[PDB]
């Protein structure tokens, strides 16, 4: 259809837990900055800053295993 | 925390019949362009033009009655 | 999602779908080159339709009110 | 099906995905407006990419020979 | 959500809650002057909570996994 | 009242409310980085504001006087 | 806002009757003293010191019940 | 009884229009700080700082007219 | 209120108020030398009595109640 | 009335009352555990003042002969 889209505007602060995520997505490219979108176990959603080393860690990690 | 926030870059070409909508919000003046977000009986979640005036109609409507 | 391709579609069905066998339906983007209603059964089928015919928008009615 | 959606892209992905995240590729009908190549990574997301792009054209030739 | 107000705490409680007053929390956004964990309580009250507490790291531990 | 969290605007709201929308405000804790006014509406949410807008301080003056 | 902050410093000396009291409340940590409030049912309010065991019992029953 | 007492541990930053404010008080001396606080048309209650000008005045008025 | 002078009872009443009398009632202070009940009348007449009758307990535990 | 509550200062005021604020004053009952001057403004406030202070007896003298 022609639904919302998901943009982040701020990115947390604060290093997740591993086993607090158990997903990613990656925004797109139509918002105006990259972001990653982390779901936690209690299916909260965490903006977080792609640039970090933790962040791709995680990615990596849910994408490849 | 540090959420999604939902963003209209696409809307809607057709005029919602006025009972397939239960509720609306406003998307964050953060986002790149100005937004009306519908939820329809179905759950479904529909961006829509501001400017045109039947969603201008609904959203005083949702909100006064 | 991220940058997920769009359903569109470029035909409509000339015939007309048994209404028990429809679950849901979804309109198609409106970046699309035409609009449509996409039907979809239990059977997870995906059923592009015309807008404009009459048992269209009579299942979307039913569909979206009961 | 007799008349199934069409997957079709209008806006690409900005990012170079990792290599080692694409598992297949597929290229979207003829029917729409413009040409992708649509990624598909280990997780069977759906990645719209721009075949005007070299990492795009070098993927795709990477899974085709080897 | 629109441009509704933001959680923050200035200050945090100097009790320890026990632990079956809890039943959710939060943390605050990272837009805030300080960290924060923010409690919400079996009557449904709201209590800012230092983050570099055992009990409040124990809490949200408990919280998010089981 | 204990140590519950304040309400901070990082943002303000780039539209103008209907002023029959509008119900009830409050003025943001100084203690937040900067000053804003929060609007209630008649279906219940909060929309942070610019003070330094006109229509801001004309609502803020007509509920608070009349 | 910028309100005022409940805050004791003299507490009261009789234990009340579970049954005059209705709610409570747990002062902020900004006082210099910890303290909780109780309100009764002709809607007082009452400081009463939290070490006091009457206190915690109270204060127990009327958050988990 | 024993009440609790209203104390502020923070002021408006905002001077106060005039005629949205109806009545004061002043904080006990028991609190940490001296404050006076403001009441409204509207009925809402708000510290502010008694080294300031503004509030002098207001306090001189309220009192004196 | 700032720092007004507290109600403190020195003497208890010998005579037991009509029960129609009385509107409200409230404990002194713990600041205060003795406990106290501070019974209050319609016409806003004020009687200190003795929190240990019986009678007083009787006409507190009514007005908290009914 | 028969046994009245008796006005009595357990804390004083900090601050120097303005002198035209004050348009009378009383002393509370030798029964009180301590002395205390309660300044009345003129708003019909109460103000417990400790007689050690010497605004507090300035006050009173020229409350008295003037």
């Amino acid at each position: 259809s022609d639904p919302p889209t998901a943009c982040c505007f701020s990115y947390t602060a604060r290093k997740l837990p591993r086993n607090f995520v158990v997903d990613y997505y990656e925004t797109s490219s139509l918002c105006s900055q990259p972001a990653v979108v982390f779901q936690t176990k209690r299916s909260k959603q965490v903006c977080a800053d792609p640039s970090e080393s933790w962040v791709q860690e995680y990615v990596y990690d849910l994408e490849l295993n």
